[PDB]
């Protein structure tokens, strides 16, 4: 299994694809089995293997043991995680994050990507807490229940025995491999990032500052968020097929909480639910504002901003005919 992985070496990035670095590539291309080395290939491309002195053998485990951790609902599987990941690759290599963060910073965000849906089930937190899951009933008190049953899942890949990627690690850099790791999965969930939307916008107000502190912290927020949705800076095809997915779970979780007697979300309902509006209604909202402050801190990503733009105008578009439900 990783034997076969490091058989040969770590392929180079060119060699995958030749637009492989570019944000027009689409990471879902890639056939599922190429993916555990293309985050080999990444991961000596950004330098992370040398810097952090991750023994090889180790990391080919601890990949594949990431990926096997996904289950297969519609959108949440593996696929989503790696093309997440792929993303924050395309932010270091064209963005060049190294200006802006430390490189221990960017290292946690890339692993986080690849962790940061862990053993999704097709269902969203308010779902946990209605289905008296263990999961809400080990985390529904502090919020984010999915949030930290992902981060928890890394933690119990990383301690399984030949996965511990951080085992030779001083303890200084140990511990903020933790924070940070919690710290990015938590700031995937929507209400996180509804708290720290003020403070983001006042960070893109006054400029970013490489020695405050809590820039790095909010700016790690942003870019985890960019990543989560990078399905929206796609072209329409990538765009109209990952809508599809999402709903396609969405609507199964909404059937299951009419089996036990709860009213779903318009969202979640596929009797109400008209995914033109509701696409129209998430680019505005949430995605547009994300990528314009992601813009008005990194003029070069201006060209993901006007794709989810224009996405959000092919919705409109096709919305004179589209499938009433
Ligand atoms: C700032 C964090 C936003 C979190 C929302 C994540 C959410 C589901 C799929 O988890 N999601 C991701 N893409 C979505 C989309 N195109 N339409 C509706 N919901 C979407
Ligand atoms: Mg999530
Ligand atoms: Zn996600």
């Amino acid at each position: 299994e990783y034997t076969k992985l490091l058989h040969d070496g770590i392929q180079p990035v060119a060699a995958i694809d030749s637009n492989f670095a570019s944000f027009t590539y689409t990471p879902r291309s890639l056939p599922e089995d190429d993916t555990s080395m293309a985050i080999l290939s990444m991961l000596q491309d950004m330098n992370f293997i040398n810097n952090y002195k991750i023994d090889c053998p180790t990391l080919a485990r601890f990949c594949l043991m990431v990926k096997k951790g996904y289950r297969d609902p519609p959108y949440h599987n593996w696929m989503h995680a790696f093309s997440v990941s792929h993303f924050c690759y395309l932010l270091y290599k064209n963005l060049e994050l190294t200006n802006y963060l430390e490189d221990i910073e960017i290292f946690a965000l890339f692993i986080s990507c690849m962790c940061h849906d862990l053993d999704h089930r097709g269902t969203n937190n308010s779902f946990q807490v209605a289905s008296k899951s263990v999961l809400a009933a080990l985390y529904s008190s502090e919020g984010s229940v999915m949030e930290r049953h992902h981060f928890a899942q890394a933690i119990a890949i990383l301690n399984t025995h030949g996965c511990n990627i951080f085992d030779h690690f001083s303890r200084k850099d140990y511990q903020r491999m933790l924070d940070l790791m919690r710290d990015i999965i938590l700031a995937t969930d929507l209400a996180h990032h509804l708290r720290i939307f003020k403070d983001l916008q006042k960070m893109a107000e006054v400029g970013y500052d490489r020695n405050n502190k809590q820039h790095h912290r909010l700016l790690l927020c942003l870019l985890m968020t960019s990543c989560d949705l990078s399905d929206q800076t796609k072209g329409w095809k990538t765009t109209r097929k990952i809508a599809e997915l999402i709903y396609k779970e969405f609507f199964s979780q909404g059937d299951l909480e009419k089996a036990m007697g709860n009213r779903p979300m318009e969202m979640m309902d596929r009797e109400k639910a008209y995914i033109p509006e509701l696409q129209i209604s998430f680019m505005e909202h949430i995605a547009m504002p994300i990528y314009k402050l992601l813009q008005d801190l990194f003029p070069k990503a201006a060209e993901l901003y006007e794709r989810v733009a224009s996405n959000r105008e092919h919705w409109t578009k096709v919305s004179h005919k589209f499938t009433i439900r």
